[PDB]
């Protein structure tokens, strides 16, 4: 890899830095189609990082294909990445030669500027077997590298938006960078210096030669912060010039984090002091957020918020108003602050209670780790600011990842808030193992399309026959070519009906085995058809004035005379139609994404008809109150409560299914103008959720243009009461087309026997798991440490293995006559009622540990998921080895939740 610069210059006077994705430890695994036995370990500007696993890729491979047979070199790094055809292309050549047996395998990366997800992986688009691979990489490091200057220590990155704050080095004591011991430079950043005069940035302070004249004008270029300190002392050797101390701030991992500013060079020729610095502050973090379990890459990358973090919920049996801003979580980067939020540098998980200092309860320890026993992934967060007990130099925070299928990525929830460890559980569909199968399509087979890019007009259609009548060439072809020669079948209709991939929010759909793609070459160069030769438009190879069937390598011989003998392989035409989601049009227009040899068509079909509901998440928590409105969530149809001639159908936590016709039903709330056109309120993305003064801010913008610059966005009020409250239609402003509406909701604000929760004075069904007639059906086991634990639920009977006295939970290392543990004793047990969970607990039965006398409260949680159909639990984590916590997903748990 003769060093290729990972940056280039555009024709329109822009520059692009893709070096923010050169990974050296653990190279990028491509996002392939769901149900692939092939894996693509690629690396952007470097020949692959040693993937010491069993036989790796050849040492000079930059892009490489794993899975089934040997790793095949897909190409090494030839040149720097180029701007070509409107995208950012990066070309690898010199792979392990294909069935063509002339060309070595090549790969093109298509980088695209996107601030959508923080760690975006190179996605898999086209698999043509003839030496060509195309990866779409919709990263954030593919945007133009612009310089942002700000008037304090807080400066932004205009490309990505990651914060840059040297306010953690804002102290007038300063820092002693050292050259060769004649002078020791007392320099300070973002403030004044200790060992020198008023308003000084840097000096060697035995004589106090002030170089700095300090200000907070922090500028920034492509992951390099720099402070500018001009207007210093004059120069003894040369012309009166000003002394200046401009300090560079690079990123580094944690090896000696806050060490010396370390003067690297001093200019006596032109009177400059060049200070380095190696920070964890100037860094959009090099913390890889992927785990490797054999074949699959179980990843947490798209769970990272770009403009802050996650409003979580604390679980504690209490009487309080529940501390509404109490937690803010990030996964594999620190937080980004906001109005009413300030907690210090490298805070991964923050905590902001009432009368709240900035307490950091977590920082990123390392990559996410899976328990190989169960199906859940953990992340553990150590800290520097210590526990209220000072035995440890940290507040510890752990997050548990259980599978919860659907499309709602969800909010993290904190469980029972323990002594010195905050153990959160986040239910995401991203943990669930990948399984979609080939059944649905229907709604986009009603029309065929003939879209062109260049001389050739590709005639495509999904789930039906494309061009049979137009040319007569392809009767079975779902994707065909209209050049006027014939229907060139790019793939059979029943050959493939390919299905979803996750992080693109797109459905890849391919066809193949239709017709032999043009492979005609003697030197690798393919021949483009029809060429005009001897005044003849030749659609195939021709024996004219030469020995073998031979082709011209241009769309004309007679002008260029660029030729060679044909050698046709057994390679076939292959189509790809990628169903990217967009809000633009129901029926999108699929344009040609890419093209190679005329052997591959690719279609970015920007549809609205095949991509998920993507309903508003209605768990927000703010201003000393919790809010979860899943009882107003109306699944099929909606409420109708507007008079004076209008069909009101409101969606919260939802879209509208079974709405009134001649409207945008799917989008949002719609209302009738009687015997005319029907009026929508707003769209799928526009549902803002905050609250002011016992009135939730719930609105629907960008629908019903009453004019073209201002539209109908209805501010609705909602208060909580004991009873279900009947709705009422409120007035509206004509000035701003802002409607109002009234609503009242409930949830806007001894376990022995069958379960009874007197919230409305109602009992429920526990007897399917309570085990009153089952002897040893509750004995479960999950691996915690070398010391294996064991749980039985709420049936005081049997005493199968231990001498454990009158307890439900007896945690045994498969030890039978020994006193295994005496933890889950059933002398007295209680629980309390939360809106989406319950906390069944014990109290004060059997002591352990350091004898605080109140450390016996083992907690079990039962989620509101009737989908499991049978209960196999895990154990979550320990509380000082005597009161524990673990979760259990069960079918018959949750009442009064719609």
């Amino acid at each position: 890899y003769d060093l290729t610069e990972c940056s280039f210059k555009n024709e329109a006077g822009e520059t692009y830095d893709l070096s923010s994705l050169s990974r050296y430890s653990d190279n990028w695994e491509a996002v392939t189609g769901t149900g692939s036995t092939e894996h693509y370990l690629i690396n952007v500007c470097k020949s692959l990082s040693p993937q010491a696993g069993s036989d790796p890729c050849p040492p000079e491979a930059a892009v490489c294909l794993l899975g089934g047979p040997k790793p095949v070199n897909l190409g090494r790094v030839r040149d720097s990445p180029q701007w070509s055809q409107g995208l950012t292309l990066l070309k690898y050549v010199d792979g392990d030669l294909c069935p063509d047996q002339i060309r070595k395998k090549s790969t093109t990366i298509r980088f695209t500027c996107s601030e959508s997800h923080v760690n975006s992986r190179p996605m898999f688009i086209s698999a043509v077997e003839d030496c060509e691979y195309t990866f779409s990489w919709p990263t954030a490091a593919a945007c133009a590298v612009k310089s942002n200057v700000h008037d304090d220590c807080q400066v932004t990155n205009p490309a990505t938006g990651h914060l840059f704050d040297l306010s953690s080095l804002s102290g007038r004591a300063g820092f002693t960078a050292a050259y060769s011991e004649k002078g020791l430079v007392y320099l300070s950043v973002c403030g004044d210096n200790e060992n020198c005069a008023n308003g000084v940035g840097a000096c060697f302070g035995q004589t106090r030669i002030s170089v700095g004249k300090a200000s907070k004008r922090l500028t920034y270029v492509d992951q390099v912060l720099q402070l500018v300190y001009e207007g210093g002392s004059p120069c003894p050797s040369k012309t009166g010039l000003s002394y200046k101390s401009v300090i560079s701030f690079v990123c580094r991992p944690e090896v000696g984090p806050t060490n010396r500013p370390m003067l690297i060079s001093l200019d006596k020729r032109t009177c400059t002091l060049f200070f380095s610095w190696h920070t964890p502050l100037a860094c959009e973090q090099t913390t890889e957020c992927s785990v490797r379990n054999g074949s699959s890459l179980i990843d947490l990358s798209p769970l990272i918020h770009r403009t802050g973090g996650y409003e979580a919920y604390d679980e504690s049996e209490d009487d309080g108003s529940d501390t509404s801003p109490d937690f803010y979580i990030n996964i594999c980067q620190p937080l980004n602050p906001m109005h009413g939020l300030a907690c210090p540098a490298g805070t991964a998980v923050c905590k902001v209670p009432v009368d709240g200092p900035p307490i950091d309860i977590g920082r990123v320890a390392g990559p996410p780790i899976l328990n190989p026993i169960a199906n859940e992934v953990y992340l553990n967060f150590e800290s520097s600011t210590p526990c209220l007990a000072d035995r440890h130099f940290n507040y510890t925070s752990l997050i548990t990842f259980h599978c919860k299928r659907g499309v709602s990525m969800g909010t993290p929830k904190l469980l029972r808030t323990s002594v010195c460890d905050f153990v959160f559980e986040w239910e995401t569909p991203l943990v669930c193992p990948d399984e979609v199968k080939t059944d649905g399509c229907s709604s986009l087979s009603k029309s065929t399309f003939k879209v062109t890019r260049g001389p050739h007009t590709y005639s495509v259609g999904v789930c039906t026959a494309a061009a049979g009548l137009d040319e007569g060439g392809c009767k079975d072809g779902a994707v065909c070519l209209l050049s006027g020669s014939k229907g060139a079948s790019f793939g059979r209709l029943a050959s493939m009906k390919l299905d979803y991939r996750h992080q693109d929010e797109a459905v890849i759909l391919s066809y193949a085995n239709g017709d032999t793609c043009p492979p005609e070459t003697e030197d690798g160069e393919p021949c483009v058809f029809p060429f005009v030769f001897n005044g003849k438009s030749y659609e195939e190879c021709v024996v004219e004035s030469r020995a073998r069937l031979w082709c011209a390598t241009t769309a004309n011989y007679d002008r260029d005379h660029e030729w060679g003998f044909c050698k046709h392989s057994t390679s076939h035409r292959t189509s790809v139609i990628i169903f990217k989601c967009d809000e633009d049009a129901d029926v999108g227009r699929p344009q040609v994404f890419s093209e190679v040899r005329g052997c591959e068509v690719t279609f970015e079909w920007k549809t609205k008809v095949v991509c998920p509901p993507k309903k508003m998440e209605c768990k927000f928590v703010q201003k000393h109150r919790t809010y979860d409105l899943r009882l107003l969530s109306s699944l099929t149809g909606s409420w109708s409560f507007v008079h004076n001639g209008a069909s009101y159908y409101i969606n919260l936590c939802q879209k509208i299914y079974k709405g009134p016709q001649d409207c945008s039903e799917r989008a949002s709330v719609c209302k009738k103008s009687t015997s005319g056109e029907v009026q929508v309120l707003g769209l799928v993305h526009t549902q803002k959720l905050d609250v002011v003064d016992d009135r939730v801010i719930v609105t629907y913008s960008k629908g019903h243009y009453c004019g073209d610059n201002k539209t109908a966005s209805a501010v609705i009020e909602l208060t909580c009461a004991k009873t279900v409250g009947r709705p009422s239609f409120t007035r509206f402003d004509v000035d701003s087309c802002t409607y109002h509406f009234s609503w009242d909701s409930r949830a806007a604000c001894m376990v022995n026997g069958t379960i009874t929760n007197p919230a409305n004075g109602r009992s429920f069904s526990l007897g399917d798991i309570y085990f009153k007639r089952f002897s040893a059906s509750g004995d479960v086991r999950t691996n915690g440490d070398r010391y294996i634990y064991e749980i039985q639920l709420s049936s005081i009977t049997g005493s199968s293995s231990p001498a454990c006295s009158g307890a439900s939970i007896c945690q045994r290392k498969a030890n039978d006559q020994h006193f295994s543990r005496k933890v889950g004793t059933s002398n007295q047990t209680r629980y309390y009622v939360q809106d989406g969970d319950l906390d069944v607990v014990f109290t004060s039965s059997s002591k352990c540990g350091k004898d605080k006398t109140k450390s016996v409260s083992s907690t079990i949680f039962f989620h509101c998921d009737p989908l499991v159909k049978d209960g196999i639990p895990e154990f979550s984590h320990e509380t000082a080895d005597c009161q524990y916590l673990f979760s259990w997903h069960t079918s018959a748990v949750c009442p009064l939740g719609a």
